[PDB]
């Protein structure tokens, strides 16, 4: 056994935690993955472990899904009636300091 099953699976599920999609198993050493066409659900965020090189073995690839109320295809309602989307928190915690001897 050379290989020893060094792969990575490839789990989609959405922003529930939950795999709302059939996984994947890539046994390749570049384990570079796709987002999936899944009804009434748009990729939330790409996986910081997406792509790579198999290093490590029983690795995760797991995307995220954000659940779509309906297309907003009514046409009756506007058109484009999502919310905004502007980054907020991050960085509340840095805590690097340094005092200087002199």
């Amino acid at each position: 056994m050379d290989t020893n099953n060094f792969t990575v699976k490839v789990e989609y599920v959405d922003a529930d935690g939950a795999e709302i999609a059939p996984s994947d198993t890539l046994t390749d050493y570049h384990y570079v993955s796709t987002p999936k066409d899944i009804p009434g659900y748009k990729l939330r965020e790409i996986p910081h472990n997406a792509t790579g090189n198999i290093t490590d073995t029983g690795i995760i690839v797991r995307y995220i899904y954000d659940k779509i109320i309906d297309v907003s295809y009514v046409d009756e309602t506007g058109k484009d009636l999502l919310p905004v989307v502007e980054i907020i928190n991050s960085e509340a915690a840095v805590l690097e300091h340094h005092h200087h001897h002199h």
